[PDB]
């Protein structure tokens, strides 16, 4: 419900924002814990460490109207990004002590398996729809799970919303974009499942996402903050000896474009 | 129908949100583990094993104060975005399925043959009998094609449904009708393999128009805008058993509407 | 043929609605189980195991009941829209495939090597023999290009046909010659490997355009439009026996024609 | 070298040439020998019937130029092509005695694994850039390989170049398409590798690519001869019962479209 | 930041570079040292020969400013690339000594597993961010390696940068492109993982890459320098007999097409 009038241009109409997000893999350095897995559905009882989470930061922006009580004030606008995983050539590395093909003779192997990237640009944060695999899942305080009061939870029970507020909290398995919502925040996710499965992962400084509407109107910034959300699972690395796997998540970077934008008070 | 020209002003838009949940054969997002005959004859499927398309008819706004003028009010299907739910579950490696790197690693996700299906139309969608094996007994409760012969394997014209019931009209036994659907648009994908990878995407900035060559989009009979989709995202493997079951995801819409004249 | 102006107005156009019912060996979708020779010499592929092309010849509307004026009309097609039909009963895993799994889980999905061609033309697709094997014995009642040498595995253009007869031309020894079919737009995809998932849209949204370079259509030479397919979508295997199938799908055919003035 | 005038329109200005090349995987009729594999580097001794080589023609054109001593004269540029590998349809065959897939019971594994495709267009022989996998193979009699005198041939050693100029008999494996010339060519290739990867192999009538450089010139034809180039490899046939394996190769082809093009003299 | 003014035109105002790299596999022609793996994360020391590393080379281009304190300069501005990865066909070989498919019976392996391709065109060296999988690793002598003073070298650590300053000296595995910098670079960099996944590797004359920005400007060479940057790891070469693996890379060429640019001093 923002009335949204004519962009404001002029000197220091327009700025970027830089930014980068480490990896939220359930420890701090780009790694989950090694992974255990329930016997059956219940109990099944996933330890924090072991549980991939989003990460988000707000980017404080210039303070725009140190006067609120006029009839028109300023947003900024996010109008385009360009973002990267960083760290995709880490993952040339066949020498630190994963499981070793040809019979144990080759190199070992490179991480790989299941891939979930995830990048969001809002004016305010995320907004997340749970759902889970097995409703019968006890998970670990100090995560934000939904709550989980009858298997209607596997699939989208309407009643289970949140916000993506605290990095390293919500994990990635039991939220999702929530579609219903998000007017005001643009999010760009893909899955690529399987047990071994190829990562394909560009690295370019070529490529912008434009964040405009179909008005031409990008994110519109409350409270002068820059919402920025993501996760990018890369796979799994296997212990040479245990067989034990971990998630293995790697840092995105930012450069958000914005412009001053004038809206109805 | 004689289409006319578009109707603009204030209320002449209006956006319709739904969401529908799969039906997979039990209610909340799996099949029951599935069971396999041994040979063509007998090959009796329990209902609870057999995924079917969802659907649903939302009624919308009063539009027309009388229906006898010579031209009437349709609401117009101009835009759909839809989104596969739960996407994001599929990174759950840790409840209770077959583990990797010979039990040592993380549990396999939900993975094998995908089938996605959505459609947007102004009627129910049109569907074709056609199944794998004619001899299969279709189970008491799902809406199954007449099976007289093996013509049913391939296209046999006298094999025709509307999908009229949400969760009854098994996936496996109808597809849309090609020859049929002028007022409704679908767009489906099949992508089979044992093991293969889902691919999925998950995004709030993709809009499908509706639009024919004309410019017209389904044209809403009766006030009612018809939704469908299938979304098989793979198998889940039970660790003990190794027992699998259809897999499922919710899908949301957002479908764009105007008015639109036409003859009556 | 000198093409002149496309003829306008009422009854100016007209829309062929069609399907054609594979030809995998046996009636009904299916091959016969496939049997392998132990050497290239003798090795004698029955007709019940060797996937054919598909092809109709559609009447039109007479056009010339003169056919003695400087000019005539034709009908040209100008677009089609074709889907392959009964893609979802690719997710049926109960009717008697070997399980995956050890033998716990659901039977494999129809999976391996695809070949996917349609082809719409004002006369019959033109066809180039070429095999894999030249001292292959093919059966009676299937048209095989003569083999005297083994040139016939690359390209002896002394081994030409038309596509005439409907589930007689093996797949696997004639493909389009890229050198004649002027009056046909064909147009194939062959995705191999051993048990590759196949990938198979289904959607009434998209249009193939068959005007060439010149703005022209197919030429409907006696007023009959000639459809052409096949559809292989892989192999169904015996969960007993473990013996393979080919499976293939009907295809449907949305036709667009207009009148077409040339120089007689 | 040449200074480019105008087009030359009209009746008979245009021409379309058709002609197709069979492959040379090593023997004439579409399959290598049985392919031999050496137990180390040295000695390593291919013999010919085992190389998959280049297709290569030269298609005389209409004489364009009685008098070449005017201060203009007439070549054929090559606009555009249509190219179409013939045969694809042969790899639907699953019964001519390979090894059988269900452990013997189903049908024959198809021809699969690596994939080769290029095609050229140019009016003059196609440029090659030597390189091999093993500085220290021995090439046979019969074909035409760089000379190998240090390991620089297993990277880019610009004194080992060559013209592709007689037909199966320059190993794919050891020339490559020269970037670094062929101004007066054009080609299109394509590897794909991996030991059973599924070949992927379209056939159509309705595909054209263009020639014509960013300047609107395509390949000028010297001495009114069209130059055409290919590899068609599309992967392995494995016998049943020896379970040795053969390149399989298919033919290729093309339709050039010519016009006549006014250049200085 | 510099002020871009008009493009120079006329007589010499343009100029195309050409040029190659071999790769730095690990040994000087196309191969790693057999590569060997860690039991554990701690003693964890790959050798130098056995650590691919980036290619790069400074391009002198003609003097333009003889007067260097003039209110406007000239600069060469890169518009676009032509380039190639060469000797994609030597992944033909299937006799060199490889692993033999079919149980022993079939042709060799080719190359095959994960690739890594990337070749930047910049006006001054490329940035580079460290970034490691394993942040225990000890880097050999002779390698530029970032410091690794806690496991937040295995996310984003900002304080570690360098520029790409030498050839066959930073390894892949532990340097990306900084995305936080090169501003006056164009990085194009793909990753495909996996196991022994099929290289797909194109190799035509017929594709241009443009360098120019969202303004139209091209990278701008400073110090009248053309730095070009690649990596092309196109998989492993097994052993038939040891079954150790060799990185394989191959070399890349580049054409970059230049024009004169007045900046303002
Ligand atoms: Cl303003
Ligand atoms: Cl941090
Ligand atoms: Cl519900
Ligand atoms: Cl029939
Ligand atoms: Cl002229
Ligand atoms: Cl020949
Ligand atoms: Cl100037
Ligand atoms: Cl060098």
């Amino acid at each position: 419900g923002i009335e949204v009038l004519g962009v404001r241009t002029g000197p220091d109409s327009t700025t970027t924002i830089e930014a980068y997000l480490n990896p939220r893999m359930g420890t701090d350095n780009g790694f989950s814990q090694a992974v255990t897995v329930a016997t059956s559905l219940n109990p099944d009882v996933p330890p924090k460490a072991e549980l991939p989470c989003y990460s988000c930061a707000r980017i404080g922006l210039p303070m725009l109207n140190e006067d609120m009580t006029t009839p028109e004030i300023l947003m900024w606008e996010a109008v385009s990004v360009k973002t990267e995983v960083v760290g995709v050539t880490t993952m040339c590395n066949v020498h630190s002590a994963s499981i070793r093909m040809n019979g144990g003779y080759g190199v070992g192997r490179p991480i790989e398996g299941l891939n979930c990237h995830m990048f969001a640009v809002g004016g305010e944060p995320l907004e997340l729809q749970g759902c889970v695999q097995n409703w019968s899942t006890t998970y670990p305080s100090g995560v934000v799970a939904p709550p989980l009061k009858d298997a209607k939870a596997q699939v989208l029970d309407p009643g289970l919303k949140a916000r993506l507020d605290k990095d390293g909290a919500y994990p990635v398995e039991c939220w999702c974009p929530d579609p219903s919502r998000n007017e005001n925040t643009r999010y760009f996710g893909t899955y690529t499942g399987g047990q071994q499965t190829p990562p394909v992962l560009p690295f370019t400084n070529t490529v912008t996402t434009v964040l405009l509407d179909e008005n031409g109107v990008g994110p519109l910034c409350k409270g002068d903050g820059l919402y920025l959300s993501c996760v990018d699972i890369c796979g799994f690395y296997s212990e040479q000896y245990s067989q034990k796997q971990h998630f293995r998540g790697l840092p995105r970077y930012f450069s958000v474009s914005l412009r001053k934008r004038l809206v109805r008070n």
